[PDB]
């Protein structure tokens, strides 16, 4: 086997690389460890910036997003009885944000995938990357027990955080950031209506909860709960009442709640490594960073990491232009650490933390108090909500 792209993991990331790839004509080849109905059961992401909504037109899988995709131009948030509405496009000039789950995403793109007829290898056990610094490198890997080699010319690491490429980078050549937040998300995936038309943070003495959805007919909600919790102590009657105690009155009254179709726990936690490359080996999306869920910009990152190296694969195989790619790590950490910055922001004054005095109470009052009340400090959230500009 031979192919020039071989591409780890085939959650977002590998998956919509492979589509640009393969449509300007660059063979892929993808391997997954896991079967495409396991992919297909994480629910995850609900809100797309403009940048990754173009991006999946230039893939040329957005008819459903079109169709099905909910546009939003606010979101509101919640804190010490008041409730304030941010204006996106108003305030970013224009821009705004699509909710359209990851699930459903991920699903086009392997549609468009199996119809195009690329290489993809789902239950691929026990892949090894090789002679990555060489002119050569291969990944090796089995299926139905036999080992095969798979012989390319780039590698792109797209496994996510727990895959195996980042483990392939010498460990003294790494820089590794990390912050772990002390408590997840309980979250709770329902076939009702949304109580509104835009999402709805909540900061509440009694800890984070946050109102999302999926369409008009199917809600995503959450709740900030402790690292302690198991998701089998949470019955769906236990959310909602939990949920129904964090949210303004008026809002918890117009609230239609029901079965669950899923429900989890998300730790929360922010990770950087530096660089994202080593030879031949290109890391992208999880593989390379993870951001807390709060600012909404894990797979929106996933897709710049995405379009530049797409981008820069292009260079190298229609100009001749490989020396480009040494300029991976370098654009993408930038974007990256502006992103974790506002995830970082969010986070810390969204949720509740355990042993704060007095003080830092007051503090986080103040940051939203001021940011929600400053035409200046509004833009600041909307800009970075919407997303910044690709480089
Ligand atoms: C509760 C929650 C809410 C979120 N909300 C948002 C949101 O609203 N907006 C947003 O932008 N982001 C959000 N995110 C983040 C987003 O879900 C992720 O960043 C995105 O899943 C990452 O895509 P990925 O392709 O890099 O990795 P993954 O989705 O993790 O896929 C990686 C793939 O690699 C495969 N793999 C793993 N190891 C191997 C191996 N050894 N060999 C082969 N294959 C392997 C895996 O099985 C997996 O299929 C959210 C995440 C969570 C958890």
């Amino acid at each position: 086997m031979k192919t020039q792209v071989a591409i780890i993991g085939a959650g977002p990331s590998g998956l919509l690389l492979g589509q640009l790839l393969h449509k300007a004509g660059i063979d892929n080849v993808i391997l997954e460890r896991q079967t495409p109905d396991y992919v297909l059961g994480r629910i995850r992401a609900g809100v797309l910036e403009q940048g990754m909504v173009d991006l999946l037109r230039e893939a040329g899988v957005d008819r459903r997003m079109a169709r099905d995709g909910l546009v939003h131009e606010g979101v509101e948030i919640a804190f010490a009885g008041q409730r304030r509405r941010i204006d996106l496009k108003r305030l970013s000039g224009g821009k705004t944000v699509t909710v359209y789950g990851q699930t459903e995403v991920t699903r086009d793109l392997m549609e468009a995938r199996e119809a195009s007829g690329a290489t993809t290898v789902y239950q691929a056990a026990e892949v090894r990357l090789h002679d990555l610094q060489g002119e050569r490198p291969y990944v090796t890997f089995e299926r139905d027990g036999e080992r095969l080699r798979l012989d390319c010319d780039y590698i792109a690491g797209c496994d996510g955080f727990h895959g195996i490429s980042s483990q392939s980078i010498p460990a003294e050549r790494l820089k590794v950031f990390e912050r772990v937040y002390p408590f997840g998300w309980l979250g709770l995936l329902a076939d009702t209506p949304p109580v509104s038309h835009e999402l709805i943070y909540a900061n509440h003495p009694r800890g984070f909860a946050l109102c999302s959805q999926r369409s008009a007919t199917r809600s995503r909600y959450y709740v900030q709960v402790p690292l302690t919790e198991k998701v089998e102590d949470w019955s769906d009657e236990r959310f909602w009442t939990e949920l129904k105690a964090r949210l303004p009155a008026e809002v918890a009254e117009k609230l239609v709640t029901g079965p669950s179709l899923e429900k989890s726990i998300a730790p929360l936690r922010s990770f950087v490594v530096e660089p994202m490359q080593h030879g031949r080996l290109f890391l992208a999306g999880d593989a390379a960073h993870i951001v807390p869920p709060t600012g909404a910009k894990g797979l929106n990152l996933a897709a710049s990491d995405v379009s530049t190296l797409y981008r820069l694969l292009l260079k190298a195989y229609r100009e001749g232009r490989g020396e480009l790619l040494e300029r991976y790590s370098a654009i993408c950490l930038r974007r990256i650490w502006k992103a974790e910055r506002f995830s970082w922001w969010m986070t810390s004054v969204l949720h509740r933390f355990p042993d704060t005095d007095a003080f830092s109470q007051r503090i986080q009052q103040t940051e939203l108090e001021y940011y929600l009340g400053s035409e200046a400090g509004l833009a600041t959230i909307a800009e970075n909500y919407v997303g910044l500009p690709y480089e």
